[PDB]
């Protein structure tokens, strides 16, 4: 489907990798791996292809692992917004989708913006909301 897409972060040139709804990592990227493929289903909810679930977090607090959750439109700790230069992270706060600090597998909420809270659609050069609406 049109609407699923890969999430790439160039730097390390890995997608992201949904194992379980208490596991999202990183992998090698691959376009036919279902674990792999997101999509969004609302103006700020990306769900996981393969679980049917959303990708979320516990809490809008600096380190906390993204994973994933039932969707639901009501929660605020699974919305999500694009930022400047394809940089991504919660909504309404200055916490980002991140990968590649303390060899943490796990993707993780940080406050640093650079390369590594940077990310893609894979495939392309524009950032996730491209394959969103809004």
């Amino acid at each position: 489907d049109a609407r699923q897409f890969l999430i790439y972060n160039e730097d390390h040139k890995r997608c992201v990798d949904a194992l379980s709804a208490i596991s999202v990592q990183t992998a090698t990227c691959n376009p036919e791996a279902e674990s792999q493929k997101f999509r969004w289903v609302s103006d700020s909810q990306i769900m996981s292809v393969a679980f049917k679930l959303c990708l979320g977090v516990p809490s809008k607090t600096d380190w906390a692992s993204v994973t994933l959750y039932a969707c639901d439109s009501k929660s605020e700790y699974q919305k999500w917004e694009c930022k400047n230069d394809t940089l991504f992270g919660i909504k309404g706060t200055e916490l980002y989708f991140n990968y590649g600090n303390r060899q943490e597998k796990n993707i993780k909420l940080y406050k640093g913006s650079g390369l590594w809270s940077r990310w893609k659609v894979y495939g392309t050069t524009d950032d996730l909301c491209s394959r969103g609406y809004e």
